[PDB]
């Protein structure tokens, strides 16, 4: 209703399985939602903030967020949004990264809240011990090859190539949604733009096994110049202060182009509409002052590293 | 060399991965070969004799046969040679059928021979305890979806439809060959006509994991009338004497059409070429006597049920 309308105004809604159905439920009940994060490195980066901050927004509106660490799926790899087959990381590597990722996730959510405290979960717990036979029968029987082949993630790669390993990833993600739906009353799955296929596969598996639940995806952050958000000369802008210092983090944001600043304010900050609108007028009237840019930098750096860290970055600049 | 030339004369060779390579090896070494049999009922039937008797022929020529009971694969189901998706049988059902099948297989092979005694194995032993993650990574990474889609068994069903469950079967069969190759020095896999794809997938997995082994398939038995071998008005001609009595079994064979009798003699019997040739001349000269037909009936009934059982069938007729 207003949550969903707010996300729309902000530009955080790409697609939704059934908008009126989801608005209804959001407005009528405390929704358990989840977002999945796969350890593909030893730290999250700014590519993940959309999904993280969106969860936080859901939590503030009284819903209960579940942050899922991809301990199992990180051992397979998601072809989604990747033009190329990826190399398999080792169990020890992935296992190690999962622990770190778990730590950074926790920063963004409330665990003290009564009624809607978050949960951080690891899909290793339920995928780890599953035998191939059970998996092929209990999950696999529900999907035709023809349904799976039409997925953007697979359609996009058949000529380029894709192993069975990555082709099957969607089943695992599918299963996550089912398990979370059954064990935690999870009714909504959110993800980036490229997760539509995987999310809808989870709904298909739920539908076919239960015969209810929704899917929402966030759009890819755009730049007016048409370059890839987060693609710096420096390389990746990490969330680990030891890979990307608070000063570097702060600078990244402070250098937002005038053309993008208002879209980033909306996306990454907890500034109200009237605050964001005021900055737009300020952006128009006095663009050399760079008030929108400093506000973004402080807002996002505090979120991620805190006030002390922000204080340093400010004094270092 | 002569084994392989004999099978050719007999019409038991449909395709071979590399004929000269396999003839060489057969002639130079004691080859460990295997054939897989999936419990799809509580008894084998005449559709399976081609593969069983062919193994026996291999064993008589000094090679070591491995009869594989599909305890794991019977829980997935092979789309090969089936125009339609099959219903999943239960573990208890399949488990029960495996035990029976094991019993009938053993009838046809030598376990007393020193140097080449048979082995009856169950793929449940190695597929049963395998986790989905290991399976997707260790087997799955080796196959592209594009390789698998081109398989006759899958090509033949994409429009008709096929679940992921059955689509993936080939991986399991693939893995069987690998495991048997590693643990038993298995260098040759034989199967019916429809198994080409599955056999070659096992070779692809071996090649890609080891960088040697061969594949041979038997042709489908033909009828001059163009009907499906084994398709009786009675229904299936089982190998279980309690489903299909020795008398019924005997009758089936005795009713072989003159047009097929010589092809069946070659395929199902251990009669020499000069014996089989002599019967052809007898078939030409005195076709009302039905000497080819009685010889087939006695030969095959003795194999499957024994002399006592043959004696009864003869006296009952
Ligand atoms: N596939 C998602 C992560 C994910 C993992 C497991 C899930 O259940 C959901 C999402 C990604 O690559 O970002
Ligand atoms: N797929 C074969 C049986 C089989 C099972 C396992 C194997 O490894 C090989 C063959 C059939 O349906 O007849």
């Amino acid at each position: 209703m207003d949550l969903l309308a707010e996300l729309q105004w902000r530009g955080l809604v790409n697609q939704t399985t059934d908008e009126d159905g989801l608005r209804k439920l959001l407005n009528e009940e405390r929704v358990t939602l989840y977002c999945g994060f796969d350890p593909t490195a030893d730290s999250l980066h700014i590519g993940h903030l959309a999904g993280i901050l969106t969860m936080r927004r859901f939590q503030q509106a009284g819903h209960r967020p579940i942050a899922l660490v991809g301990g199992a799926t990180g051992l397979i790899g998601d072809p989604s949004g990747k033009k190329s087959e990826r190399t398999l990381n080792a169990k020890e590597t992935v296992e190690a990264w999962s622990a770190r990722i778990k730590e950074q996730l926790g920063r963004f959510l409330d665990f003290e809240a009564d009624g809607n405290p978050a949960k951080i979960k690891n899909n290793y717990d339920w995928i780890g011990p599953l035998d191939v036979i059970t998996f092929l029968r209990d999950v696999g029987k529900h999907f035709s090859v023809n349904y799976m082949m039409a997925k953007e993630s697979v359609q996009s790669r058949i000529e380029t190539g894709i192993s069975f390993t990555e082709f099957s990833y969607m089943m695992l993600q599918a299963y996550d949604f089912l398990r979370l739906y059954e064990t935690e009353g999870c009714r909504l799955q959110i993800g980036g733009s490229d997760q539509w296929g995987n999310i809808t596969a989870g709904l298909e598996l739920i539908r076919k096994t239960k015969g209810r639940a929704f899917g929402l995806t966030i759009p890819l952050v755009t730049k007016a110049d048409g370059t890839k958000f987060g693609k710096t000369e420096s390389g990746t802008i990490w969330l680990d202060k030891e890979k990307t210092s608070p000063y570097e983090f702060y600078q990244f944001w402070i250098n937002t182009d005038d053309r993008d600043v208002i879209r980033y304010l909306k996306y990454f900050t907890f500034l109200s509409k009237e605050e964001i609108e005021a900055l737009e007028q300020e952006l128009r009237e006095a663009p050399e002052k760079r008030a929108a840019q400093k506000t973004l930098a402080e807002e996002v750096t505090k979120l991620v590293h805190g006030e002390e860290a922000l204080r340093q970055a400010i004094r270092i600049s």
